[PDB]
């Protein structure tokens, strides 16, 4: 007989996107379950009011300011976390935009600017954090925020649907480079969740649940946080699809 | 912020195969969770000492006698449970059996006894579960033990490997025909496990069983019953239909 | 430079279901291709209407009356065509019904039928054709029938669905043990296609039946023919355990 | 009863990356069947050697300059095929490289260079080719070269697994856009392939072989004139994997 583990006490965790939405409540659950948390986001002001919740709630957290598309920003901010808290045991890589245009239309910045802050974010965090998880083989954990749009498409959403796609391959990448320093990495792939980012809910956006049901911010930060203190690295290189039925993986 | 939702107080679980290994486990944790647990197994003796397992733990659970692939042992074990418990809101449809033998050698009467046990097991267990959750869409939740032998194969488990592809066919059906009635499926697909259905077939592990793990690790019995908590006590449906690959990195879904 | 390869001239092909619809296209454009066509149907007067018109058409083929879930009846009836043109080197397991209920209704025996004809019929031509390939590892081509409903769900489909998943992890199996003996596997995945399976089945087509294409086209039967062929006639194993799925954008695989 | 249909007369392909290997093999099956072809490549000299065979063994071609991460070459180079050849009603996006280095030793400038070629050369070959495609709802056919790494990964190609990772959703996305333009769209998938970018051979690269066997370029190039040849779109959004038993779709 055993029971869930979701103690994360003596942990450090980075957020990116933390100042909102998603990251925002991984991060927050994160620090209820005992992990010191960096809190990084290009939104420096709204980082720090995640910090001051978590911090009033009796965690730790530090605002870390983090464009995820600069190389030493990501540097810089991973170096601060290290720093003030000693080490780092888990990455959840979350920062994300939306821009909607059909190929024959859509900018080719908009298309170079999506995959910078999806796939170069996701690169640039993931080898920053995994320098200091592969010191003595210590290791951690490294969760990609993906989409039931890595796994299927929609109209309209080109450079979004190629980079969740990318992340599977990062994530599968690395779990098979990470196992000998005892690095784990999942991918996470929401359905549609009413934050910021989100007939047009129930005949268009919700069309494709079995239930008519949004995926919630609580929904993703369980599955997060279960991942995160799971006791092996049994899960290690998967993706979970968490869509009330949309796109059964 | 949240948390992990980890109680089954009041709730009732059924667990096929629960007399050994992965479902011993997953029957034992329910039960530590506050859940009463339907043991159910073709192995009644077996099926008792998982049952005083979990009253020594101070649990309740109920030994059952039945053959998965038996309509009416299905249907009368269900109609136990519920006639003990007062209803049945989990099912884990667990019950299984390894046969090896390339396609060119394997006897027919093998291929069907295991889509029997795996196949019509799953349909029977669900169909009988399902009638109950239905009522008054009270609702349930129904997992399949599958494998990473769901999403692909390996020699000589022809009828184990398309069991278990099977499996995720169903598993996908119920999300759909259950949701108007608050009922949610998942499949599991385990790695190897070192339970009596490997111990025996190892008489190997770096070069075979373990070859495709990036890591060289069985998966345990523990790393299973945790997955199958975490399902059946989550607040919300938001898995339903949904297949887990819990292998070390053997088939990365 | 290169070109498809389209000629089965000197080649023995298999098709189970051939009476009708897929496997009657199927067999009749293996034969415009030079193969000898075996057209086992449990229908045999429909089945010599096949023979018939391939016939008229200058080809070569063969009743076969085969009730594809009888082990005596799959194996009298591959050593009929063995007897006849002198081996098997294409089969195409094709033969299949559909029986619509939801779960909580659906018979016991009528998803023991679904498995039978589908499952059962795949292993047991699989078993008997391979026993013929196998001999000083001449090898040929198996080609399973399945469907969208290998890789998702449909409301009310639950052993269709089932059997059509079952068949990819025979398939895998078959890629893996074949191909020491030069043996290839396949799967086809149609979308809906107006046969007599989907005729019957209308009395729905923009709403349900191709509510997840992209462009609102069914799939037809020259389109599973021509795939069907190009395999069959494929100069290299390349394609060997996978599925390619023909359903104008219903699931993207 | 029904054949199969490879004839390509009157059609127009572009191939980038034609000067060399997969892609050289396809533009020639592509000439040989009738297709006009543009020659694309970043190495001209070479890409006018595959036109010199193609116009020798009686066909059509044409030698186009094209660094598929320049929006302007890709835009002049397109323009040109089309009033060389009078349109375009095939686009194979084929170019690529690789560069093998674990994640925590990745420099960057190497992850952003192999995105460019394989997700921006998509996106932008993709993009011309559909504003002629789409004019009239006249439609065609575009092919991107994936991988087995479109499915899985392997050790220490971090930006090759996420780039044909991402090539599936780009397809995705586009049979979604296309369908109402008569534009259909598909991934080859194949496994290693003796071309220059290829114990050593049949313990490490064909390992995952069910035979043992390499696929070749003839393999590619008949699915590829298989698809550009179909009479139907009933292959729209497909990834197609040709990798003798290496990942089972
Ligand atoms: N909301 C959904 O329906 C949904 C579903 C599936 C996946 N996702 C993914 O979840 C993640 C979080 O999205 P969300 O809905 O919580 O969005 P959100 O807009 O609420 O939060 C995104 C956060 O990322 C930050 N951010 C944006 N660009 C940044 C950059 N360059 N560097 C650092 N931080 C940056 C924003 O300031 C913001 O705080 C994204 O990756 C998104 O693709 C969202
Ligand atoms: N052990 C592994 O590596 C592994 C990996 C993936 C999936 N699985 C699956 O896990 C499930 C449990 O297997 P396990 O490894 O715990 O095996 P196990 O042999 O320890 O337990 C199987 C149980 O099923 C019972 N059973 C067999 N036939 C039955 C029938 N007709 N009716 C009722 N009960 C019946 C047995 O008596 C036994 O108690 C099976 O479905 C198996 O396919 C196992
Ligand atoms: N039509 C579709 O939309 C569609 C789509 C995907 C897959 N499929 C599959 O294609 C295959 C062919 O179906 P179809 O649409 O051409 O149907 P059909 O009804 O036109 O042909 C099926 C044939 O199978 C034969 N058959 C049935 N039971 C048999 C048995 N026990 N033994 C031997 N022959 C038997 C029938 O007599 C008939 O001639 C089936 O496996 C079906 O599941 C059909
Ligand atoms: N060879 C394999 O084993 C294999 C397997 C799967 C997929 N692939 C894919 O097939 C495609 C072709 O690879 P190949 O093996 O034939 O390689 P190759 O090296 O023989 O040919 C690649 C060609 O692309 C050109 N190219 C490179 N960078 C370019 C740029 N920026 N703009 C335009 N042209 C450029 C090169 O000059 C060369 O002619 C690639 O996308 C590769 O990822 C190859």
């Amino acid at each position: 007989a055993t029971q869930l583990q979701q103690d994360l006490t003596g942990k450090v965790a980075l957020v990116t996107g933390a100042a909102s939405g998603i990251g925002r409540d991984i991060a927050e659950t994160y620090a209820k379950a005992g992990a010191a948390v960096g809190i990084a986001d290009i939104n420096l002001e709204a980082a720090q009011k995640t910090v001051d919740a978590i911090e009033a709630a009796g965690g730790r957290a530090l605002a870390i300011a983090m464009d995820v598309t600069s190389e030493a920003a990501v540097n810089d901010g991973v170096q601060r976390l290290v720093d003030t808290f000693g080490g780092i045991d888990i990455l959840v890589s979350n920062a994300g935009i939306q821009i909607i245009d059909p190929i024959h239309k859509m900018a080719f910045e908009d298309w170079k600017k999506m995959l910078a802050i999806h796939l170069d974010g996701a690169f640039l965090t993931t080898k920053a954090a995994i320098q200091h998880m592969y010191k003595d083989d210590k290791g951690g954990t490294v969760i990609y925020m993906g989409s039931v749009h890595s796994h299927e498409a929609s109209l309209f959403k080109a450079p979004y649907v190629t980079a969740k796609h990318g992340l599977l391959g990062l994530c599968r990448v690395l779990a098979k480079e990470g196992a000998v320093h005892n690095v784990r990495s999942h991918v996470i792939c929401p359905g549609f969740v009413k934050t910021p980012l989100v007939s047009v809910v129930n005949d268009i956006m919700l069309v494709n649940t079995v239930d008519k049901e949004f995926t919630t911010v609580d929904d993703i930060a369980q599955l997060a946080l279960f991942l995160a203190a799971f006791p092996t690295n049994v899960f290690t290189g998967q993706s979970i699809v968490a869509s009330h039925g949309w796109f059964m993986n």
